[PDB]
């Protein structure tokens, strides 16, 4: 089998990506974010406290037929970001662009923190990393991939996000029109529970390249390309009046400028992040200081390969039983 759906950026600025997913018997469809750093499959639903829900579309157990309460599991779960939420859990039939899984565990949100009830675009997320990471208690559940995997014409899926405008998530087969050239494919270590790898270098503008080994991973569900403190003040050292801002919480930059492109490694392959995908735009409305899509990762403790990074690229997550990741250029 294999499954294909459209993802869609939640605003202008492409803070994330949202794709329909049916959930349950008749179908209720959700816009979940599928986050390839995190494995839970969670949404709003008729159990989130009422003053939490603002604008989302909700899944309603009690209406699906195949829907069954999963006795005495519950999940609680937090991001980088500082946001989290927690509840319970049901099994129930969820599709993705024509891929169905049966007895999937559905997480049902309870309790969300605010940033979720202001994202009135997103419905929930469906995490893609490792099952290792999945949250439920007492008896740990699997991702959608995970329960698709053996039933896919091949053990893989594909990201091709894109830049102020749709992009795709395959599932079971790799689409070789959607990209130029050829895909390189580097190593992944799961011993996080991540799409974990190490980029070979990389470059800021037309600058030579700089040959140095940057671990990371790669993370559907994270805006931003988090990078070494180094990196990141090499490439912002080429804007003009650029500069870190504690009271802003990263990198600002004029408005006004025109951003250099930035270049990443992938074995002996390059991939080219066009000056526009690093424009975040005002920090407040009517501002003339605009936030800089190349952050820091210091504090973070793991350097992050997010929307930024990976929306220049056609991206497969081979879950091959010794997974690794392909890029190629597009």
């Amino acid at each position: 089998s294999t499954g294909s759906a459209t993802t869609t950026p939640i605003d202008s600025l492409d803070d994330a990506y949202i794709t329909p997913v049916q959930i349950g018997t008749p179908a209720q469809t959700l816009n979940l974010d599928f986050d390839t750093g995190s494995s839970d499959l969670w949404v709003f639903s008729s159990e989130t406290t009422a003053s939490e829900v603002d604008g989302q579309t909700i899944y309603t157990p009690s209406k699906s037929t195949t829907a069954k309460l999963l006795s005495g599991a519950t999940w609680s779960i937090s991001y980088g970001d500082g946001s989290s939420s927690s509840g319970d859990v049901y099994t129930d039939t969820v599709s993705v662009g024509g891929l169905t899984v049966t007895g999937q565990a559905v997480e049902s949100a309870k309790k969300v923190s605010s940033s979720f009830t202001e994202d009135s675009t997103i419905d929930g997320l469906l995490g893609l990393a490792f099952s290792t990471l999945n949250t439920v208690s007492p008896t740990q559940q699997k991702t959608f991939f995970d329960n698709a995997k053996a039933s896919l014409d091949s053990p893989v899926f594909t990201a091709d996000l894109g830049y102020h405008a749709p992009g795709t998530y395959n599932f079971g087969f790799i689409d070789t029109t959607a990209y130029t050239g050829s895909i390189t494919y580097t190593a992944v270590s799961t011993k996080q529970g991540f799409w974990e790898w190490t980029s070979t270098g990389y470059a800021v503008g037309s600058g030579t390249f700089k040959s140095t080994s940057i671990d990371g991973i790669a993370d559907t569900g994270t805006t931003l390309l988090y990078l070494p403190a180094t990196v990141v003040s090499a490439y912002w050292a080429q804007v003009s009046g650029a500069k870190s801002s504690s009271s802003v919480g990263g990198y600002v930059f004029p408005c006004s400028a025109t951003l250099p492109s930035f270049t990443f490694g992938v074995g002996s392959a390059r991939i080219v992040i066009p000056g526009d995908y690093i424009d975040f735009g005002p920090i407040s409305t009517g501002s003339s200081s605009c936030f800089g899509g190349i952050q820091s990762s210091a504090g973070i403790g793991i350097n992050i390969f997010g929307d930024v990074a990976l929306k220049a690229a056609f991206v497969v997550f081979n879950g091959a039983t010794t997974p690794t990741l392909g890029f190629a250029s597009k």
